[PDB]
C-alpha cells in the first residue's frame, strides 16, 4: 500500500529496559540482533504509539509475551515480543520493581515504597492479594530481586532495608528473614543452589546509613549465609548477573568484575576496567558466553551498551536510550 512493513524482531535477540530521567518521563526500551548487530530505539513508542513512561526498570520474556515494568508509571505492560505491540497491562501498582513468575495463574511484583509484595493472575491482569512483609513501612519499604528454589521465592530488601526474606508460596506468607549489610542491591541462583546479592553502600548523608558494601555467598536449601566479600567505604555495587551455565558471576563496582562461582576469592584482576563513567546495567548472553555492559555515562546525555566476548574482547558497541539499567534475551 504506502507506509515502509514495521519492525519485527526475529531471532535470539536482547531487549535493553533505558530508565530515563527519573520524573522526566523518557524511559525507553531498545532491541538488538546479535548476529547482526543493529540496534533499534524507541520499540515501545513507535510499536504503540504511546511514551513508555517513567522509570523503565525490568522484564521477563514469558512464551513470546514481554512482561515490561515501568517503575514510576505505576504498570507492567504486556507485549509481543515479535511486534513489541501492547497484549495487555498491570495497573494499580506502588511503584514495581521486578515480576516472578511462580506459575502462569500466579506471579509476585515487589514494589518500592510499599511494605507490601503485590500477587496478580496474569491471564486476568487482575491483583489477587498481597504479602505483607515483617517490620516494614510504606514510608522505607523496599522489595526487589526474586529467585526461586522449591516452593519458596527468596527476595533482597534494598531502599533502606538491610534483609533477604523467604516466601512459601504454598501459603503466599514470609516464613523466614536472613539479616545483611544495607540495601543489598540484586540476587541470583547459582548452579549449586546457592543465591548471591550485593549491597551498594548507603550513599555519604543518607539517614539509614552508609558503611562498606559486600557480596555474600548463601545456601539455598538451609537459607545460611557461606561467605562475605566486603569491599571500600564509597563504593557503591550493583546488579549481579550469571551466566547461562550459572558458574560465572558478575557485578558492577567501578569495574565489571568476575568470578567463578566455585573458589573461595575475589580475583585480583576485573573482567572490564572503569572509564570515568557509569556502568550500571548488566548481562551475559546464554548462547555465547558474551558480556554486554550499560553506560549510563554522566546520567544525561544518551547511553551506550559494549560487547565483549567471554574471553574480555570487544565485540560492538551501540547507542541506546537514557540511562540503560536492565536487559531481558527475547
Ligand atoms: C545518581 C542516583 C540515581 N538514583 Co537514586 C539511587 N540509588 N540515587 C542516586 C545517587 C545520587 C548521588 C547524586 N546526587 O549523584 C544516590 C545513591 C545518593 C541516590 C539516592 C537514592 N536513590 C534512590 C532510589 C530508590 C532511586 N534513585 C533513582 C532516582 C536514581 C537514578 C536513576 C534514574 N533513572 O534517574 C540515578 C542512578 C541517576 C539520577 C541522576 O543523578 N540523574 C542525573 C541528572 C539528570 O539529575 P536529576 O534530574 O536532577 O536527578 C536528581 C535526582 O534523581 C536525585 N536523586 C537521586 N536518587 C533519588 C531518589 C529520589 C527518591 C529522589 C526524589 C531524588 C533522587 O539526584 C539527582 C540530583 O541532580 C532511581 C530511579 C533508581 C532506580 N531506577 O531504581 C530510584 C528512584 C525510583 C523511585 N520510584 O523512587 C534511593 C531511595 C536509594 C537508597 N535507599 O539509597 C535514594 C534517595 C535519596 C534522596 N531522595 O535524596
Amino acid at each position: 500500500h504506502h507506509h515502509h512493513h514495521p519492525f519485527r524482531a526475529t531471532g535470539d535477540g536482547l531487549f535493553i529496559m533505558n530508565e530515563g530521567n527519573f520524573q522526566y518521563g523518557n524511559a525507553t526500551l531498545s532491541y538488538y540482533d546479535p548476529e547482526t548487530k543493529k540496534v533499534e530505539n524507541e520499540i515501545f513508542y513507535r510499536a504503540n504509539a504511546m511514551k513508555l513512561g517513567d522509570v523503565a526498570q525490568s522484564m521477563i520474556v514469558r512464551d513470546t509475551i514481554g512482561w515490561v515494568v515501568v517503575n514510576n508509571s505505576h504498570v507492567i505492560f504486556a507485549i509481543s515480543t515479535n511486534t513489541f505491540k501492547e497484549v495487555g497491562r498491570i495497573t494499580g501498582l506502588t511503584s514495581p520493581r521486578y515480576i516472578h513468575f511462580i506459575s502462569d495463574e500466579k506471579a509476585y511484583i515487589t514494589q518500592i515504597w510499599d511494605y507490601r509484595i503485590f500477587i496478580v493472575n496474569p491471564k486476568t491482569y487482575q491483583i489477587t492479594g498481597y504479602i505483607e512483609c515483617p517490620d516494614m513501612t510504606m514510608e522505607t519499604g523496599s522489595t526487589e530481586q526474586m529467585v526461586q528454589y522449591g516452593k519458596y521465592v527468596y527476595v533482597n530488601c534494598w531502599s533502606y532495608q538491610n534483609r533477604i526474606l523467604k516466601i512459601d508460596t504454598t501459603t503466599d506468607k514470609v516464613v523466614d528473614q536472613l539479616t545483611v549489610g544495607i540495601q543489598p542491591t540484586s540476587l541470583v541462583m547459582d548452579k549449586n543452589f546457592k543465591m548471591w546479592t550485593i549491597t551498594d553502600g548507603g550513599y555519604k548523608g543518607s539517614p539509614y546509613g552508609y558503611e562498606e558494601p559486600s557480596l555474600y555467598r548463601i545456601d539455598a536449601e538451609t537459607f545460611k549465609i557461606e561467605k562475605q566479600f566486603k569491599f571500600q567505604l564509597g563504593d557503591a555495587p550493583s546488579e549481579v548477573q550469571l551466566n547461562g551455565a550459572g558458574d560465572e558471576l558478575y557485578w558492577i563496582n567501578k569495574d565489571i568484575w568476575r568470578m567463578s562461582v566455585d573458589e573461595e576469592r575475589v580475583p585480583v584482576r576485573p573482567f572490564l576496567k572503569y572509564r570515568d563513567t557509569k556502568y550500571y546495567g548488566l548481562t551475559v548472553s546464554p548462547k555465547n558466553g558474551d558480556v554486554y555492559v550499560a553506560d549510563a555515562i554522566d546520567y544525561q546525555q544518551q547511553g551506550m551498551i559494549y560487547r565483549y566476548t567471554e574471553d574480555g574482547e570487544l565485540v560492538d558497541e551501540f547507542y541506546v536510550g537514557i540511562i540503560p539499567g536492565a536487559f531481558c534475551w527475547k
